[PDB]
């Protein structure tokens, strides 16, 4: 049985460092510093700038281990993966590829960076100035990204004004083609996106009309880091069914902050 | 490189253990990943791959549970921010708890130091006994299913205080004092060596085995209780030595904090019903 199983991408910088994280760890000269561990060990080159890095952030370092973690349980589990699909933001292309480097399958499977499945650009601050690395910079940052991938929705077609109806719209579109990007192959197909994506790239496939938006904002609010959905073909009956993920949910505290001057 | 200010300076750094599987999953943790057959299994995949062999089989984690997977992580995180601060690690002691000798591992091994150092188990650095179970020391894994488990453990070492020395009435002043006894030996342990040496130990150690070494009082219990309820995992103490005087100063860890947040438990059919 054909599988989707639709991962949030792990803990963003930003949720833990806030807005202003980038100034924590530049120089006036934009040189990087490590303040706290939980900011990764460097920062991939932006050709656009690091300014760029502030719409699009990279994963905290617990955002690296939540996704190997991830691909740890993936291997363990015994499934056949067969494909991998990305949001282009930052957070989900690195969630992506650390999940295949603990599967072991980073050299043989591709990433397919998928503009149709990001985020809502409603919820999207930067909208206006939002710029993803290309292809060529991901490459350049050691991502196996699949450099011939047809996208279902181009970069440039993505609207800053997008409706719900338009986001819900797109992203069953995008799914649709994800879905017949393979005839026939046995395994599962990991969809690596955005809290959003866990309603609106599994509702489609569910045959299920989209939820009102204001439920679907309440449900998606608290999806946790490295949260999943998984959905199983029917071929027969000519459907797709919600089914307990191949691995379990990952639960753990938080680290708070600690000076040792304080006593 | 001979100079008062430029001689490189003696170090102790006291290291919190990484999170617990118990302090997630709670009190009951180990009947959640028991199975019906009484073997072990991951309900959760903060529960570690898993458990070291041990006596009497799965039940004597019950009061010695191990390191959770995010609690691995920071320990291996710590260690390798050690590697890249370029620093001297000569010796590592480390709690008999198995949460206290795992981090130790995981350090040493982002180190790439697992197979030059051998881990120095001293139970002087345990927990106060008042915060543990009475039996607690009847169960730690020994030094031989420690080796059995690959944890490198230094056989040799004779430790200030033995494991059935550990009275479950100490009080906080005799606590305080065994503490204070066993950095004592640790720093007499080879006291011209000029690298840091890792405690690797609880919250409460943070300020029992530094406190001694800074020629520093006791504090009051409450507030000693108060302090040592903040410190997180991995948190760090650092002191350095003035060879000179053989003066002890508290100094900036050598490496960074670590600061992130929590992850809920998620069942999305679950959820959306």
């Amino acid at each position: 049985r054909r599988g989707i199983l639709v991962i949030r991408h792990g803990e963003r910088v930003d949720q833990v460092f806030g807005k202003s994280w980038l100034q924590q760890c530049t120089t006036a000269d934009g040189k990087y510093y490590r303040p706290d561990l939980n900011f990764p060990r460097s920062l991939p080159r932006r050709s656009n700038g690091i300014k760029d890095f502030e719409n699009d952030p990279p994963l905290s370092s617990c955002g690296i281990f939540q996704a190997r973690l991830a691909g740890e349980a993936l291997l363990d589990s015994g499934v056949r993966v067969t494909a991998v699909f990305a949001s282009p933001a930052l957070r989900c292309v690195q969630t992506a590829k650390h999940i295949l480097e603990e599967l072991k399958l980073e050299k043989k499977l591709k990433i397919r960076v998928e503009p149709g499945i990001f985020e809502w650009m409603k919820w999207e601050a930067s909208k206006a100035t939002l710029t993803f690395l290309t292809l060529e910079e991901l490459k350049e940052a050691n991502f196996n990204v699949d450099l011939d991938y047809r996208p279902a929705l181009p970069r440039c077609s993505l609207m800053p004004a997008e409706s719900y109806d338009q986001y819900v719209e797109r992203c069953a579109v995008s799914m649709g083609q994800i879905i017949n990007t393979c005839p026939q192959d046995m395994g599962i197909t990991l969809i690596v996106s955005h809290s959003s994506a866990l309603d609106s790239c599994t509702r489609p496939l569910l045959g299920l009309p989209p939820r009102e938006c204001g439920d679907f904002a309440q449900l998606v609010r608290k999806i946790p880091s490295l949260g999943m959905c998984f959905c199983e073909e029917n071929r027969e009956d000519g459907k797709w069914d919600l089914v307990n993920p191949p691995v379990k949910t990952l639960t753990h505290g938080a680290n708070s902050v600690f000076n040792w001057r304080n006593w």
